[PDB]
């Protein structure tokens, strides 16, 4: 999964954190031909077992790794999305010079396209634990892909907040706050609400309201991800279909 | 996007072919701008999407200007005294005009047309007409990406009508070259009926004498036969940035 350093041509940073930071680059490949790529610098034994583990997944809902590169310091290679990611594209879409105004079923795809990239995920067994619109890219296609800046305590199950055994459905927790933001066009959730508050807010029974103009069938899909139960919430493959079949009655 | 014909004023003429005028455009705080007026539903749909972009290697839209003389309509856009790239090249092989241009400030040009390119590439904008010659040199001596020609014609656009993105790609490896050589036709001894014929034979434009060989590469990469195996302009745009910092100033 190692790449040359010499083929990677590093840019300028498009975003910095504290545990690394992600620049543009070129990168030669393997017909001549250069590549325009993202390049997260996390400046290892879990993590040379793991972009092994991720650069073996293939799926158009996945984000893909192209790579590492290994600097004397390792750096993930990933496509670069001009679109950029799908928290940042909703609150533009509210705005009259960036992407159009996103209609109700263009909202519900680019749930859709989530869902199947954690289902294929979740059926390998692969737990994401930070699922958000923040980290949601948007490809040249338009379609979504899942992927994990890694460089969130309202996206955090019930269960893991107390506890800190993360599943399956925990990821499904977090992806109805996810189709939350996709349905709210970029609202931080539980408007209102501190951070400490959040669990007292979650034991006593209270979830995210449902939206403005979000259709009572697309509320029940996500409300599901929240039961107190995790054994009670769906599979990721079950809301799949559901949120294909909602798009599905929808008008063109 | 229109502006009040009343609020514009016509001098003499800049360049004609239709025909650039300078002029004076009273602006809404008062003052007045120099700006240059090119007069010819269609010519509209053109500045339609002129007034959205916004970036410093675009030439800027001011406005649109319909005369119902006797309809014409006029586009305006800021004067640029430093006039446009390709005769600011020439000029440069001249001792009374702008003085001779080091490679670090040919790279910049290319990499100021790249930024421009990039931009409307990325806005699924299709340019067509990529030259020295549309390129306009602002008062900062930046590049700004402008349109007002066989050999700027990608390949699989001569045999077909398809133009893609790609296909400004070619022409900017043309345009580079122009740059590199400071005002050279392209393809010299190369008629433009032979063009075509040329370009199938696997002939390109030929290496500057004074052309850094990583400068070629670049340009070279821009005329692949194949549209999908030339580089996008943001790859182009950081080849160049790169290579523009390794050389000292
Ligand atoms: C106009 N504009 C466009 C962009 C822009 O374009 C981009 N193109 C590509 N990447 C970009 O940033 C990314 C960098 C790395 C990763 N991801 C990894 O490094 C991962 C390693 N693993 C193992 N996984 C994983 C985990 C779990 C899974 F289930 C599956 C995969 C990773 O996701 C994802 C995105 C950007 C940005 C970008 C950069 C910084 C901030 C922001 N806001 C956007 C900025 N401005
Ligand atoms: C000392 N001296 C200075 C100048 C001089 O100064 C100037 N200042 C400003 N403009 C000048 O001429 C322009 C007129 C119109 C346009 N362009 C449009 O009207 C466009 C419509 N569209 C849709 N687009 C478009 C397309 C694609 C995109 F991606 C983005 C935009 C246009 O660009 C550009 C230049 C001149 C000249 C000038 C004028 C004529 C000939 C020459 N040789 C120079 C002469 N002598």
């Amino acid at each position: 999964v190692v790449i040359d350093r010499n083929l990677l041509i590093l840019g300028k940073i498009l975003g910095e954190g504290e545990f690394g930071s992600v620049m543009e680059g070129n990168l030669k490949q393997e017909d001549g031909t250069s590549l325009k790529v993202a390049v997260k610098t996390m400046k290892i034994e879990e993590f040379l077992s793991e972009a092994a583990c991720m650069k073996d997944f293939s799926h158009p809902n996945v984000i893909r790794l192209l790579g590492v590169c290994i600097e004397m310091k390792p750096m993930v290679i990933l496509p670069f999305m001009k679109y950029g990611d799908l928290h940042t594209y909703l609150l533009y879409s509210r705005l009259e010079t960036g992407p159009k105004h996103i209609p109700l079923q263009t909202l519900l795809k680019f749930m859709v396209d989530i869902a199947l990239g954690m289902e294929y995920l979740s059926n390998r067994n692969f737990l994401h634990r930070d699922l958000a619109a923040r980290n949601c890219m948007l490809r040249d296609d338009m379609t979504v892909c899942v992927a994990d800046f890694g460089l969130p305590v309202k996206w955090i199950a019930i269960e893991s907040l107390a506890d800190r055994v993360y599943t399956s459905k925990s990821d499904v927790w977090a992806f109805g706050v996810t189709m939350w933001e996709i349905a709210t066009r970029g609202m931080t959730p539980y408007p209102g609400v501190q951070n400490h508050e959040m669990y007292d807010y979650l034991l006593h029974g209270h979830r995210l309201k449902q939206p403005e103009d979000c259709l009572d069938e697309l509320y029940e899909i996500m409300y599901s991800c929240w039961r107190t139960d995790p054994l009670d919430r769906p599979t990721f493959s079950v809301l799949r279909l559901q949120l294909e079949k909602l798009l599905e009655s929808l008008p063109d």
